[PDB]
């Protein structure tokens, strides 16, 4: 679990988007797992706009923070699970590290701000869903 919270927007991976995220919704996309949903009161964090391909996530199954080197955003092959089909999820940047299911919305930052959220894992991966092309969240 986790959100990204910025300005009056609420960004969170869109299978675990909550009855209210969806009754709020400003923007979803199915294809890169991320919903986004208005707020009442202002937000704590800043996004990146920047090219970084190096940060820090945080992985909740171990309570920790690891640095990881990731790729750019990309069309990706992502396996069936019980809340999508077997699909490319595009925007996606993949890293070596541990990640579970439950790990989904872990912030990744780098010294610019929050760069994206976790949204997959694999044997020793893990796939952040990048945030930094949303330049509305800004405004
Ligand atoms: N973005 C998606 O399509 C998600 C939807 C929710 C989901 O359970 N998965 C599978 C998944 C996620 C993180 C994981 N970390 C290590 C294994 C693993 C497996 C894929
Ligand atoms: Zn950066």
């Amino acid at each position: 679990s986790g959100a990204i919270y910025v300005g009056n927007y609420r960004v969170v991976n869109r299978h675990l988007a909550t009855h209210n995220d969806w009754a709020n919704l400003v923007w979803e996309d199915s294809s890169r797992d991320l919903l986004v949903s208005s707020t009442t009161a202002q937000g704590c964090d800043t996004i990146a706009r920047c090219d970084c391909q190096t940060g820090v996530y945080y992985c909740s199954s171990r309570r920790k923070h690891y640095p990881v080197s990731f790729s750019k955003p990309s069309l990706i092959f992502v396996e069936a699970s019980e809340y999508y089909p077997a699909r490319y999820q595009s925007h996606l940047m993949l890293a070596v590290g541990h990640s579970e299911p439950g790990d989904c919305g872990g912030i990744l930052r780098c010294q610019h701000g929050v760069v994206g959220i976790v949204s997959t894992g694999g044997n020793g991966l893990v796939g952040f869903a990048d945030v930094r092309d949303l330049l509305w969240l800004d405004e």
